[PDB]
DNA sequence: TCCTCAGTCGCGATCGAACACTCGAGCCGAGCAGACGTGCCTACG
């Protein structure tokens, strides 16, 4: 969690787009919200 | 060049739900002494 704060909008993102997380999410383009979504995108 | 601002992480902090221990109430079985009767046997007329 802590890491994926690190991790940064930037790779955070690229990461979303890596999982097949649709364009909507990777859209809005917060970083908060991104983080949320690939903590639970590494869970699933 | 800034300049605070919104969404979220880690940790103490208490709280509700459950779980382990205790303790007595009550019932049940065993055990023992005894009474309330039937049958089975002897000293006295």
């Amino acid at each position: 969690d802590a890491d994926l704060r690190r991790l940064s909008l930037k790779n955070a993102k690229q990461l979303l787009r890596k999982f097949g997380v649709p364009e909507e999410e990777i859209k809005k383009l917060s970083r908060w919200e991104v983080i949320d979504v690939v903590r639970t995108m590494s869970t699933e």
